[PDB]
């Protein structure tokens, strides 16, 4: 699937994380107020990160950061962290992406990892419905 | 498909059972109050077990343990047991997983077993509807 | 697809009939009052038989025996019989399964047979709707 | 797909026509009052003919003869005839099946023929809707 | 998909145009008042033409000529013409089929051509909706 | 999928852009007032451009230029520009198509590029909904 980002201010940044064993951001793009971006998940990229005031549209619904198979994480407060579990018999926990208040994350279940653990106060969007940690 | 677990208290534990001839738990993870976990069925794992106060969301619906193709078993009282039948001409009965009151189980129909027998008082969720043993 | 059986009394029995040229029951299982069973059609088995007071859930709907692609046969009275036609140019009639009052049958259209003839007073469930012989 | 026939009287007969270059009936079966038959289209058979008082259920709907991809033809009066066109560059017209009042026909679009011409007064059922020649 | 033609008068004619580089009519059939024809698009034929008072049923809806992936063209007045564009880098315009008032055309997007230009006053039916040139 | 263009005036022009590494217009066609065109995306072409008063119909809805997987861009004012990101590890920005007020653009996500950036004031149509930059 594909997602849409609209910038409500200047300073909105988006990051692309590689599909593979490790989860780090390799590219970053800057959006100005009123600009809109459309992107699709590809072989290289399986997840993205969003920071700043912006509007996000997805099949699950439309999400705004100012308000107070794939999944979406929105950080309600500071200290939000997410971990990913390795596929197969392996039992490692090596993924550490911290989301500050107002930031948003989107990721897909790939071969290298198809199970995720989430920490802190955040809002989760899924095909079933919307979930609030608090 | 994939499922979501939300912890309403500390002490919530989840177990992963291997896909194969035998059904035993090999890994266990601990969730704190307010944490949320998302996982998908993979080649290694075909079923899971849940104990403690937690909220579970599935395509069939949202299930809570505090209230008093794949299937979900919720133990209404103690003494709940489940058995699985072997595929093909074989007629063995070698699966014994006991669920205490408040515990929940989720499993998929795999090649090694695609028929299940359930004992005791429990609540069953399926694509057709919700069933109560009592 | 898969079906669900719930036992309203003790003495409920279920039979599994082999997928192949001949239609005979090779395995039988016993259910106690309040127990529930879930099974899926496999390579070995293409049809089943049910006797006694029980509740059956299917995509077509939920069926109870006490009330007075695949198909379901419920025997309204004694003397219910079913015959199956052989696939291809062959014109044999070699299937004889008699259903007593209250018994239920479920079968799938397989390569060896994809056409069925029914005798006696019975209730038929199909993807189109419910049919009564009387 | 598959169809269902229910007999409202004795003397109801059904015919099976072969899938191939020529369209003739090779087998015939007799149904008694209150009996029901279920059959599926196979490699050998691509069409059938029905005569007498009977009830027919199909995805398009339920049809009764007493009332006054595949298609269904019901003869409103005597003199109903149907012709089939050969696939490809050929322009022959060699199919002649006459339907008397009350008779019903069902056929599938096969490789040897995927275009049909109909004569006389008849009622036609299709995935789009019901059509009356008069 | 397949379409249905019903003749409201005598003199109704239907034409079949070949699937290939060139678009000419090779076969023609005559329908009498009250007759009905059903045909499916095949390898040889990708489009048809209809003239005279007739009733046409399609997934988009039912169309009548007397009223004053594939597409349907109905000529509202005389002088209606249609052109087809060649697939790939080629930029030819070699298709000229003129439709008189009351005539109807149906065609499919094939490998040799998947883009069409229409002239004159006509009514167009598509999966999205009905369009009127005027 | 395919799209439909209807011309509300003379002077309406449509352009076809090649599927490949570079995005330039190779062919151009002229439409007169009241004419209608239907075209489908092919191997050669993955996007188009529209200028002038015209009516466009798409699965997302019907769009008119006079009003004041694939996506549609409508330029609300002058200065609208769009950029496309290269698939894979590459991080180039080499696409520059400027849309004047009233012009419309349609494009598909291809192998060479599946992520787009948009500038200026424009109206965006997607399977999720309609988005306005302002
Ligand atoms: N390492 C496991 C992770 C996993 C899958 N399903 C689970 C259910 C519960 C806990 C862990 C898991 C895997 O093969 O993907
Ligand atoms: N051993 C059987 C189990 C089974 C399948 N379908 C059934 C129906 C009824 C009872 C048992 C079964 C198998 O091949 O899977
Ligand atoms: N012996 C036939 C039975 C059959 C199939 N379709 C039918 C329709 C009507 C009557 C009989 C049949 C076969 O090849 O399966
Ligand atoms: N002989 C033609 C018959 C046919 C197919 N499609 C048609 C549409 C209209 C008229 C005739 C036809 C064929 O190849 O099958
Ligand atoms: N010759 C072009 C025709 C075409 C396709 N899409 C278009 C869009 C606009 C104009 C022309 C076209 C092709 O490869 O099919
Ligand atoms: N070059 C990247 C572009 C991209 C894909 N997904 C993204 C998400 C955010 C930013 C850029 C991207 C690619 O080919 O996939």
């Amino acid at each position: 699937n594909f997602f849409v980002i609209k910038a409500k201010e200047n300073g909105v940044n988006v990051f692309g994380m590689t599909r593979g064993t490790d989860t780090r951001f390799h590219h970053s793009e800057k959006l100005d107020k009123g600009e809109v971006m459309i992107a699709q998940f590809t072989e290289h990229t399986s997840a993205v990160k969003i920071r700043g005031k912006a509007i996000i549209q997805t099949s699950y619904g439309t999400l705004d950061t100012e308000k107070d198979n794939f999944f979406v994480i929105k950080a309600k407060e500071n200290g939000v962290n997410v971990f990913g579990m390795t596929r197969g018999t392996d039992t490692r926990f090596h993924h550490s992406e911290k989301l500050d208040k107002g930031e948003v994350m989107i990721a897909q279940f790939a071969e290298h990892a198809s199970a995720v653990k989430i920490r802190g106060k955040a809002i989760i969007q899924t095909s079933y419905g919307t979930l609030d940690t608090e």
